[PDB]
């Protein structure tokens, strides 16, 4: 089946943050408005037997002291009184400040994504679902003891850890506009989790990694060559973005033969995202780079976790992820999803004006990266004794 994470409490928590507002509600309600919910298996978020079991799960990646501080931040933001200087300094030591502020539900909000993505991983492991979608997850920037980029807990890392610990290899594909630094770092020393991020990178652009640092770092220790990156200049359209990552994706699957694929599908590469950097679309006849990538990953018939992430044009993010959800149903079940070009009437219909259409309202370096990435993949296969056909992989590019 195709699973999707939702629930009443989950929805409330995913809509409780100042940065992402009600985005998750728009996403799930547009999926509902297009009558996709009956096609999908609801995956309930994971809950625990006790505080200690919860800490045991979250501190599989995060430090106890960081989790403590994040919970304290929520507590402090539920009281009217201003933080003490000592508490401000404590929060600063975990980067729980500036772009990762406190708010009254910050811990419950952050933990909810973890609950959803851990449940999604478990549904894949027990083979209840062949693919699971979590549009409340995908928070790729959070580090062991540091919040970053409005990511407080790294649900992706925790989900991947569950998968790899269930020879199991996981391929992580990060389609967000931003470099997936938190996930890359978590598995920097781990050959069995290969990370691949395609992203914009340029001087001063967040978070700064995923590019020449100069040479290209790619993992360390036994994880050498296991972290892949494709930085792209601003302005790239569906076709060029698709041709840039298509052969890399196919080569990674052929060589790594992953037992699971985890995809972060942040929507901030859309031409209409307020970042205004890439020119991708949700068009489904150019073909949306996102849909091209997802279709290609699902053609591998590997159990796959599809997560959300960035996306700051909330209606267009719902437009894109609704099409990703329909495409996943089609590819996995084999059942054609016919979707009207009109946004159906529903709770948030007015948010899609004035056009009220499903299509978003939008009218050599890469060759060098391919040669570099192919060489790195050969080095990865050699170091990890993976038998693969070099000529066939070369023909993909
Ligand atoms: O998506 C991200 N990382 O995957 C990310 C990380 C840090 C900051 C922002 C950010 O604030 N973006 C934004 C730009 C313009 C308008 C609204 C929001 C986004
Ligand atoms: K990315
Ligand atoms: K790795
Ligand atoms: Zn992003």
């Amino acid at each position: 089946s195709v699973g999707i994470v939702y629930g009443d409490q989950y929805r409330q928590l995913c809509c409780s943050s100042p940065k992402f507002g009600d985005r998750y509600a728009l996403v799930m309600d547009l999926i509902n408005a297009y009558k996709l919910i009956p096609e999908l298996s609801r995956v309930p978020p994971l809950q625990w037997d006790s505080p200690s079991r919860m800490y045991e799960a979250v501190t599989a990646f995060h430090s106890t002291e960081y989790v403590d501080a994040l919970k304290k931040l929520q507590m402090l933001h539920c009281e009217e009184k201003e933080l003490t200087a000592d508490d401000e300094l404590l929060m600063d030591s975990f980067s729980l400040n500036y772009d990762c502020p406190g708010f009254p539900s910050v811990f419950d909000y952050s933990l909810a994504a973890v609950q959803g993505s851990l449940a999604a991983a478990s549904a894949l492991i027990c083979r209840h679902c062949e693919v699971v979608i979590n549009w409340g997850g995908g928070w790729h920037h959070a580090k062991r003891s540091e919040a970053s980029g409005f990511c407080y807990l790294n649900d992706i890392v925790l989900a991947i850890h569950r998968l790899v610990s269930s020879q199991t290899r996981v391929l992580y594909v990060d389609l967000d506009l931003h470099h997936g630094d938190g996930v890359e770092e978590a598995f920097w020393y781990s050959p069995r989790v290969v990370t691949f991020s395609v992203h914009h990178a340029s001087p001063g652009f967040f978070p700064g990694t995923g590019t020449w640092n100069p040479i290209f770092l790619n993992g360390a220790g036994r994880g050498r060559f296991s972290a892949f990156n494709l930085p792209l200049e601003e302005g790239i359209n569906d076709l060029d973005w698709s041709n840039a990552i298509g052969p890399i994706l196919d080569s990674l699957n052929i060589v790594i033969q992953p037992s699971y694929v985890v995809v972060q599908c942040g929507a901030d590469c859309l031409a209409t995202d307020p970042h205004r950097i890439f020119r991708l679309t949700n068009f489904y006849p150019s073909l949306s780079g996102y849909l091209y990538a997802i279709k290609k990953i699902l053609s591998w018939k590997v159990p796959t976790l599809i997560l959300g992430g960035g996306g700051y044009n909330f209606p267009d993010t719902a437009r894109l992820w609704t099409r990703v959800t329909a495409l996943t149903i089609e590819e996995v079940k084999g059942k054609k999803m016919t979707i009207s070009p009109e946004i159906p009437e529903h709770s948030y219909f007015s948010r899609y004006g004035p056009d009220f259409e499903l299509d978003i309202d939008y009218f050599d370096s890469i060759q060098k990266h391919h040669r570099r990435i192919l060489e790195q993949l050969r080095n990865y296969a050699d170091l990890n004794k993976l038998i693969y056909d070099y000529d066939q992989v070369y023909q993909l590019y």
